[PDB]
């Protein structure tokens, strides 16, 4: 895909942002679901307003034409839409906007025809029930898995929008249950906790990278996606998260090469929720959620702004992903010593999709049961 770059460039300015106000707190987002959601955007937008979103995408407007931005999520978009897709992802994007503006129908065409997502029209004039529902359609689309979602409206509000996704993928090469025991990490240098640790002995694509002081691991999802696990060598983990480039992700999603480890790696379940008027104002988007906005392809008549936009992404880890019975296959392990390769201590990871290798997902575990 001719989008991937920017997505990935964008994903670790994201990623960078949220790192930088602190290392204590899990970290969990998707650069594609939050990335499409604004570019869908833009479409309502025009000038300043419409060039800020699609530059804090990390577009350049001079280099790369308008068009193939569009394609590029287009194509991302269908990709993930499949009717066979076996990775299962739930997202969506809502849009709710006060009843009674007269909406542009060219927008509303271009959300749910293009980009296949959602507007609604509410009365905002019930500050309490629209925020219900905006959670209720949350929690309708997500079957149950985010509840809550928008704790507050400004009285003011005219326009929010929602972005929510939830993934539990199927290992390729799954883990056996029976393996799954308690076992410590290393929340820092000399502090355990318990977690419950899933282990295999396996022929895996992993390998200790001086580059990043790292080792990194790719594991495949049945569904056309990749986890890759990077697991910073001590004191090693600011090094990594600075280290991290597109082009060095792309190597190692080149690597086909196996070899054999005995791989201990933490169940999870983690969620982040984000302020993205908060977190894409720090990455320059500003003029869209202010007083400023030109949304006139929104609405041409009345003064429109974004007055609230938030994304909760929610990730689980597990044996199999599934109750299904998996494809039997047999990995030859060769009569050596295998690297003991323990996840037991603060690590980063990228989820790619396969096609078109975006970012599906970033994240940083430093603490399993936080």
């Amino acid at each position: 895909n001719k989008i991937t770059p920017n997505l990935a460039e964008f994903a670790f300015s994201l990623y960078r942002q949220l790192a930088h106000q602190s290392n204590s707190t899990n970290i969990f987002f998707s650069p594609v679901s939050i990335a499409t959601a604004f570019a869908m955007l833009s479409l309502g937008t025009k000038a300043d307003t419409h060039d800020e979103i699609l530059e804090g995408l990390n577009f350049n407007l001079t280099e790369i034409p308008e068009a193939q931005i569009h394609e590029g999520f287009q194509e991302l978009l269908r990709t993930l839409n499949q009717p066979d897709s076996q990775l299962q992802l739930t997202t969506g994007n809502g849009l709710f906007l006060s009843e009674g503006l007269k909406l542009v129908d060219k927008f509303l065409e271009d959300v749910k025809k293009l980009y296949h997502s959602e507007a609604f029209t509410v009365n905002f004039g019930d500050t309490e029930e629209a925020k219900k529902q905006i959670n209720d359609y949350v929690e309708k689309g997500t079957q149950g898995k985010i509840v809550d979602l928008v704790k507050e409206l400004d009285r003011d509000t005219v326009f929010a929008l929602v972005n929510y996704i939830f993934f539990k993928g199927k290992w390729e090469r799954p883990f056996e249950v029976k393996d799954t025991e308690e076992e410590d990490f290393h929340v820092d240098q000399v502090t355990t906790v318990k977690v419950p640790m899933m282990k295999r002995l396996g022929m895996f694509n992993i390998q200790h990278c001086k580059k990043l002081s790292s080792w990194v691991l790719l594991m495949k999802y049945l569904g056309n996606a990749t986890a890759i696990f990077f697991l910073p060598d001590e004191g090693k983990l600011q090094h990594l998260e600075n280290e991290l480039t597109h082009d060095i992700i792309t190597k190692f999603l080149e690597n086909e090469d196996r070899r054999s480890a005995s791989l201990h790696l933490p169940k999870l379940s983690i969620t982040g929720t984000y302020d993205l008027k908060s977190v894409l104002g720090q990455l320059g988007i500003t003029k869209v959620f202010s007083n400023g906005a030109d949304l006139s392809g929104v609405t041409e008549e009345a003064p429109l702004k974004l007055s609230k936009a938030v994304h909760k992404a929610v990730l689980t880890i597990d044996e199999k992903g599934t109750e299904a019975a998996g494809a039997m296959f047999l990995e030859a392990i060769p009569m050596s010593i295998p690297p003991e390769v323990k996840f037991n201590k603060p690590f980063v990871f990228l989820m790619i999709e396969q096609n078109t290798k975006s970012p599906l997902f970033m994240g940083k575990v430093v603490n399993p049961t936080q």
